[PDB]
């Protein structure tokens, strides 16, 4: 950022950032600020764009120090209202400045550092990337029926595929809390519930899909969306599935469509859905060939169904550097 | 305790307080200490009883520490461990230095300024008084309502007394939370579930009883029960109606046994209940004369219907000042 400020040395701005730069001139904090090297003085209203990106530079010192003092010990006493919360809080600034290259003709420069560093901001965002989360079908199994037989109310493994589609369902769209505090746990059960709590506390935009293993049936990504909601994910992050077994590919297009048959799951993806399609360990258990031709016909079905209900679809292949996965 | 300490000023012991007050002075933190006035040298275990009292004050400095910053502010670095936490963690020293003298001959001493300090603390405890929280039904009812109307379930309100009987019954017995984060509140409904997390978090010996005002059924006692255990309140308070009004003071004997009508309910009361009865608005709505005469027999048949359900009966007498309450 430092480097930027050197560069944005322009004086002729359009109204609107000679506005904002009023604005942070304003407030700008007459004090030394001598934690910096640079720009350690406060930055005069003669080169507006050195006192936005100033601003900018203010707001990334903090967004470092607050996450490096939360990873470093476990809290910051840094103010949220100091750092980027925002993808494009931190967008913004930069975005104004070159709206404001290009109304002053400017467009060259602006497609140079500026540019570089907008499209890093848009590419990066604030983590630099989104993190998945995969665990296996079986361990939300366990979960869920861990709750269900603290309710009084039957076994989750038990139950047949209707019987788990409507109970989540009901539960879903129910308003009353799940389980509680006092709910008996196993370590792999504390497990995935914690990670959905640690899930919870951390920033949505740090987060990608949630991928579920072996999944064969709409009661595991309904049992990952009702276990998001009821550990308190306040933005909950989409939930895909892994058909890596050929049977599961065989099989894949048919949950499909079933899944999306449910209105209440169809109305909440607003219309889009990824699904995972795995490479390891098709060539493994079939032949190489078999495995090669299920996948084309996987992905061709699933294309169609995703169609067939007005859904985008993109798909996630779970490619290897091996040939045989 | 200064004071105390000066008077304790013995050198027998019996083997006891002996080993105890190695203990204490082997974790003596051999510092200066300089915040006290007096007593400020590690003292000595020439002098047990001042060993242990030394550190009674170094709890109770602690104490009065956390206390005074909890309340100055919201919170409080001084841990919980420095403090008396316990009504009798306190008197355990005590009871130790009295034992120890009545051992060695020297029940006089221990009769003097030690048993004064016993009566004071077994009597006063960490809070001066234990403090009664009072509220009228309607209000617990108007916050049962909101709770059943946004579970879509119906209207606590409109509900006979057998509904919200067996429906409070089962979510007693019941494991699972009632309402979240995300239940609708008015600024009353919000207050008395706000009273109860107050009541949460602070200690159990601080409170004493919850008295239900308007009080004529179980659904009412058992409605603050739940309400007390849904606000996660760790030691519900014991709940007590107020029988004020003349109809209800002749209708007070019949609903308090139909409470205990409830074996539930008797069985966790742990054979101990208490109900108010108020003197003011007797004799306001009927004669004083008639007033006096209905508590009267009230109080009789009350007696009658604790001994017929084996429940030892405390009544509190909300008597005024004046004759005429
Ligand atoms: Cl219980």
């Amino acid at each position: 950022i430092e480097d930027l400020m050197f560069e944005m040395s322009m004086w002729r701005c359009n109204d609107e950032l000679r506005a904002r730069a009023d604005e942070v001139h304003a407030n700008s904090r007459k004090d030394a600020a001598k934690h910096y090297i640079e720009f350690w003085k406060s930055i005069p209203t003669t080169e507006p764009y050195r006192v936005i990106l100033g601003d900018v530079r203010d707001k990334l010192y903090h967004t470092r120090e607050r996450a490096h003092q939360l990873l470093s010990n476990g809290h910051s006493d840094v103010p949220v209202e100091a750092t980027f919360i925002n993808l494009e809080q931190f967008l913004e600034p930069l975005e104004l400045c070159y709206r404001s290259l290009c109304s002053c003709g400017d467009r060259p420069i602006a497609d140079g550092s500026l540019l570089d560093f907008l499209r890093q901001v848009s590419t990066f965002g604030l983590s630099l990337v989104r993190l998945d989360i995969r665990q296996e079908s079986d361990r939300h199994t366990d979960v869920l029926d861990a709750i269900t037989t603290h309710l009084d109310i039957g076994s989750y493994r038990e139950w047949s595929e209707e019987r788990r589609q409507e109970w989540l369902l009901s539960e879903l769209s129910g308003k009353r809390p799940l389980f509680g505090s006092d709910l008996p746990k196993t370590e792999e059960i504390a497990d995935v519930l914690d990670t959905f709590h640690v899930i919870a506390e951390l920033p949505a935009d740090s987060f990608g899909a949630y991928i579920i293993s072996m999944a064969t049936a709409p009661s595991d990504v309904l049992a990952v969306e009702l276990l998001q909601r009821e550990c308190r994910v306040k933005q909950p992050l989409r939930v895909v599935p892994l058909f890596e077994k050929l049977a599961d590919l065989e099989a894949a297009p048919a949950a499909v469509a079933r899944l999306f048959s449910v209105d209440w799951y169809k109305n909440r993806i607003n219309g889009k859905q990824e699904v995972m399609i795995g490479y390891s360990d098709s060539g493994k258990d079939a032949g190489r060939l078999s495995a090669a031709w299920q996948l084309y016909k996987a992905q061709e079905e699933l294309v169609k169904v995703a169609k067939e209900y007005g859904v985008k679809l993109t798909m996630f292949h779970g490619r290897g550097g091996t040939v045989g996965r």
